[PDB]
């Protein structure tokens, strides 16, 4: 029982981290196969920062404009022999596989979603911890301008799956990043520009997920017989920067095991949004909508309700 | 920016899982050169898990009655040639050195320290979190049935300081485990027999580094001209449940780069005990108490105020 934010070991991917270095910028990069990812503001020089041409910057630079460098384990100086961009991502090909390349796939996460970051400093990897994609496609992580090209995954079947490579902190404590098709999660630009966030929303589904997770771990003075139909808290979500409830096969599990409805767990949250009468639920004051149904599922495994 | 719960990667630490079966009993183990360390109590039938005789157990154990795997990377299967006690651990030795042992050392962490742990499950590295030991010496993790013989950990440059291995769960969400001298952190005994805890306490000194941590990153509503001396402090918090106050030079770095006063923290810390008057600190509306001043110094390493 407990339940903690927890990460997938990161070992897999700490095989792949590189430094890479850009006339003075230098960042993290991800080594698959014969390929370097980092984000393409590596190539941009502070003065440009407010409106940079990443065109014209890709074709100013020589292959040997770029030094990539593995650090950790295996040490290595890596030859570029081709560079392209990818969205706003920059794609170096280099000279040698990475023999320690994990089977991996790529794929673009949902707002609600959650998956594992590994911060990097330098080429150097340095924490790990796990973030959920917000509603505005923000994520809420720990970050430095040389943590740019930290590396978002989740694991399944050790496969590993990338899904995010960090590109800026927007505002304080606000982040963003770019899947490795170069699509930026978000509406954000990797320019120097003042840019609005849309208003971020819970994530009802993750909170009634977390409302679980506290019932099974005996938490369970928030359980009234009150429920809320779903068309009716759905409107009310609208107006309360939440966001609308669809069930899912997982929930309706976690229903089963606790013997509390999914009505009476939205209602939890109406009344608890309110504010929690000076009580907690596990250890807090606030709604925590960063746990997914699955996130939770793993750790209340075998849990008994009691 | 951005305060998170961060771990240390567990590459090096994921290399070092085995899986170790005695008779019906199977759980987790660390491979470290010849040796591999697990729980004794794997030696337990269910039926004797009330008092058990554990030196009788030991005598009527051969080394074949213990089973090594590693499951993940390079697979193997490890003869056990010799078997003693350690404390609450049982200490295997094996004919086949880890190849992948890292630089390492073992220590025992104090009340109010944090480390990393990672969760294994059959002899599988399943998750990174990180947990703090709280006043009564208990952790508050996230633990299932077989995940008995987890590791905890730090680094300490290139170093896998070795610091916990999980034991058992106390109540819900409440943990404990040995340090690798085998001495049970708070002293708990591996038997069934409930025991009792002694009482939590917020762990004033991390509170105090969390809110320079949030001041850090520009909240700032609850300080005030309010001080409290250290000494007036320390007498309200034995009756307020709080951990005396005893200053460090990472605090004095804090308040010398805050600007504001260990006695202005204190203030606050009576102050916020009484409620948050609907307001949140990083997002919070409870004290958090689980980041040391080494936590909040690594993750403001290079950062300035507005
Ligand atoms: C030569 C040089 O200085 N290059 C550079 C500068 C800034 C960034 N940005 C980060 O977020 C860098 N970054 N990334 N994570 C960070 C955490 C803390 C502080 C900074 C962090 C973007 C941004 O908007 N930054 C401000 C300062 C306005 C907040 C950005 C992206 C393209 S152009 C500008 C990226 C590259
Ligand atoms: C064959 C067999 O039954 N083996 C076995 C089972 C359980 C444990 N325990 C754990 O905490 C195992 N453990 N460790 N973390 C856990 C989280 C959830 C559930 C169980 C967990 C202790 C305990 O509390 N057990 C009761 C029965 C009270 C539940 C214990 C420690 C020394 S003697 C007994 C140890 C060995």
């Amino acid at each position: 029982s407990g339940l903690v934010k927890m990460s997938a070991p990161s070992g897999a991917v700490e095989n792949c981290i590189v430094q890479v270095t850009c006339g003075s910028m230098t960042l993290n990069g991800l080594w698959l196969d014969n390929t370097v990812w980092c984000p393409r503001h590596i190539m941009c020089p502070a003065d440009q920062l407010t409106d940079p041409n990443y065109d014209a910057l890709l074709i100013s630079k020589t292959n040997h404009s770029f030094i990539v460098q593995k650090h950790i384990g295996a040490q290595a100086n890596l030859r570029v022999v081709a560079h392209s961009m990818v969205g706003v991502l920059l794609k170096l090909t280099v000279d040698v596989a990475n023999p320690s390349t994990p089977a991996y796939t790529f794929s673009t996460v949902k707002p609600g979603a959650s998956f594992s970051v590994l911060a990097c400093y330098n080429g150097k990897p340095t924490g790990v911890f796990t973030v959920n994609l917000r509603h505005n496609s923000t994520i809420k992580g720990s970050f430095l301008c040389g943590s740019c090209g930290s590396v978002g995954y989740t694991e399944n079947g050790g496969v590993i799956n990338f899904v995010y490579m960090h590109q800026m902190e927007l505002s304080n404590g606000t982040h963003t990043g770019s899947s490795f098709d170069g699509v930026m999660y978000g509406a954000f630009e990797d320019k120097q520009t003042h840019q609005l966030q849309l208003t971020d929303k819970y994530c009802t589904i993750n909170v009634v997920a977390w409302l679980y997770a506290a019932v099974l771990n005996g938490c369970k003075w928030f359980v009234k017989p009150t429920r809320v139909g779903i068309v009716t808290y759905n409107e009310w979500a609208l107006s309360n920067q939440f966001t609308e409830f669809v069930g899912t096969q997982s929930i309706d599990m976690l229903a089963h095991r606790t013997g509390v409805s999914v009505e009476q767990m939205l209602a939890a949250i109406q009344s608890l949004h309110a504010g929690f009468q000076g009580k907690t639920i596990l250890g807090q004051s606030t709604l925590e909508d960063e746990f997914t149904p699955d996130d939770v599922n793993m750790q209340v495994m075998g849990v008994v309700m009691q």
